[PDB]
């Protein structure tokens, strides 16, 4: 009894994750959540049973390695190399190809994509020999959480390629009924929620369309409902989530799923993010508290 969890998170992540309910509920289960001062060497604090973190930069990486060398039995959530795979959008999706699950009901994968590094490479673009076709979507290569990294481009024809801002991933746009399925994972716990997405390109006035996250009224529109969109099968979502947990080596992540409406039963993972916002997930205090108990009780048992 009485495990300690040191946490190193940005101030806005502390405000949303470290709530009173979470602190107090973990404390009665015996989990002591302790704030890491990142302005002081990690190795000079604690020691902690577990280090939970979401910090950028090589020096934090240096400090984790330093810390884990002196306390090789402390659990690190999560491994910095595992987190780091999610920072380049090519390497981000590589784990999907390693997930092996029995599910002949439906297939899964990632959309076709190619990388455009600079201006010269835009000029050399040939979608055809890559098996790409227009409707493509250009995504910044680096997923660093900056505003820039979310600024995206829909390209409808040859012109509009001129609006690419490399380094970019060039990815086929998949008609998916205008709804993403965001799957949240905490260890073996799996929750899914629908969210609005881009409309289908009905195979207009522009050869490109930039869009982001912030993408008023007075212009008439009826907001489409997502009720009638079918969820992917529950068994498939949770088996893929737990396969991904095992391949990425990440305990806390979400991934975005779209259904490829061209086929019926093909699902594509288009995004995987480390340690997303959990504070409005129902019951998140008990789910996160039980997760810490489970992983600390597993690790303490070894
Ligand atoms: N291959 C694709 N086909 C169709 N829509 C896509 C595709 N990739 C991304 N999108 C749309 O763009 C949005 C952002 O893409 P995503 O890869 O999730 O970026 P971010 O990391 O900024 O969330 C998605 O929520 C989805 O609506
Ligand atoms: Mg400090
Ligand atoms: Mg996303
Ligand atoms: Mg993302």
């Amino acid at each position: 009894r009485r495990y300690s969890v040191g946490y190193a998170l940005a101030p806005k992540k502390q405000a949303s994750f470290i709530q009173v309910s979470l602190v107090n509920l973990a404390k009665e289960r015996g989990i002591d959540l302790i704030k890491i001062d990142t302005d002081k060497p990690l190795i000079d604090q604690g020691p902690f049973d577990c280090v939970l973190h979401k910090m950028d930069g090589d020096d934090w990486k240096r400090q984790l390695k330093e810390y884990g060398s002196e306390f090789p039995q402390a659990l690190i959530i999560d491994s910095p190399e595992a987190i780091e795979r999610l920072h380049n959008r090519i390497s981000m999706l590589q784990a999907v190809g390693e997930v092996e699950i029995d599910c002949e009901n439906a297939s899964f994968g990632i959309p076709k994509q190619t990388v455009i590094y600079d201006a010269k490479m835009v000029s050399a673009i040939n979608l055809e020999n890559e098996g790409l076709e227009f409707p493509v979507i250009a995504k910044p290569l680096v997923a660093d959480g900056s505003a820039k990294s979310h600024k995206m481009l829909l390209v409808f024809n040859k012109d509009g390629l001129r609006k690419l801002k490399p380094p970019i991933v060039l990815q086929e746009f998949v008609n998916h009924g205008a709804v993403i399925f965001k799957v949240y994972v905490v260890g073996d716990y799996v929750k899914c929620v629908k969210r609005k997405s881009l409309p289908d390109v009905k195979e207009r006035l522009e050869s490109y369309l930039p869009f982001s996250q912030v993408s008023n009224d007075d212009k008439y529109y009826k907001l489409m409902n997502l009720e009638n969109a079918e969820y992917p099968p529950l068994s498939f979502l949770t088996n893929i989530a737990r396969g991904l947990r095992r391949v990425t080596k990440l305990h806390l992540f979400n991934f975005d799923v779209i259904r490829d409406d061209r086929v019926g039963n093909r699902y594509l993972i288009i995004d995987i993010n480390y340690f997303p916002g959990y504070a409005k997930m129902p019951n998140y205090e008990r789910v996160l508290t039980d997760f810490f108990w489970d992983v600390l009780n597993q690790n303490d048992k070894s």
